[PDB]
């Protein structure tokens, strides 16, 4: 059988404290009836206002990125802050951050060991550009970002590790991937999980697909059994949010 789904919201730089309300609101009043654990990743600013008001059970609260340390870092927020104030889920490496921010293969390795050794779960961030699936490089590509993660890792870190395959030409696009293409993707990352970290890892690894995903897709993506669950950026900040956790039933 499937491991325990993911449902995650990836609110990005989003929000005002009265639409914040408001949704959180819609989720506290949505009753899940299932096995899943969902989870909001707020702004860093946000994040008091969410742990005040949210109560829903199946919720815990991510951030968006972390740096591993505290110091003269200007800007920046770090993992030991984090968990001081209650947070102890982070995304490492999403695309945005690849892509506008310089977070390369070793960067985000770095903070993804850094923040399992304090004791995090993370949901890492994976994918391929168009240009790299259209020269038949997805599998060399989503391979690549795994192994420079598992290099800094121990097997038992992989307790604390969710994937989140996201193509990138799916991201805020309109154009998911279809369920194929996605569990084609997913089968190959847990085979590599399988054959170089472990069975037992591979059974238990939750790989969540995003990029695009709404209340009608979701249920269709989820069918396929190497899917386990969902990284929502647009429309996690709507109600039909609710109807994209059910989907994981």
């Amino acid at each position: 059988a499937k491991p325990q789904p993911i449902a995650a919201a990836n609110w990005k730089c989003n929000g005002t404290t009265a639409s914040i309300e408001k949704l959180v609101q819609v989720f506290n009043e949505h009753t899940i009836s299932h096995d899943v654990q969902c989870v909001v990743a707020p702004t860093f600013v946000h994040i008091p206002l969410v742990q005040a008001k949210l109560r829903n059970p199946k919720y815990v609260i991510s951030a968006q990125n972390a740096i591993a340390k505290s110091g003269a870092f200007t800007g920046e927020v770090s993992m030991p802050i984090l968990k001081d104030i209650g947070v102890h889920w982070v995304i490492l490496g999403h695309s945005e951050r690849r892509t506008y921010y310089g977070e390369t293969d070793e960067i985000v390795a770095q903070k993804v060991s850094e923040a399992c050794k304090q004791g995090f779960m993370v949901i890492a961030c994976i994918g391929e550009t168009l240009q790299q699936r259209e020269a038949n490089q997805t599998a060399k590509v989503v391979l690549s970002q795994t192994s420079a993660i598992a290099a800094k890792l121990t097997k038992d870190a992989w307790n604390q590790v969710v994937l989140a395959y996201e193509p990138v030409w799916a991201i805020g696009t309109g154009k998911v991937a279809t369920p194929e293409q996605a569990q084609e993707v997913h089968l190959l990352l847990r085979k590599w999980v399988s054959e170089n970290i472990g069975t037992d890892v591979a059974a238990k690894l939750r790989i969540l697909y995003g990029g695009s995903v709404n209340a009608a897709n979701a249920a269709t993506l989820y069918a396929k059994p190497d899917i386990n669950g969902f990284l929502v950026g647009g429309a996690s900040l709507k109600p039909e949010f609710r109807d994209i956790i059910d989907a994981t039933r």
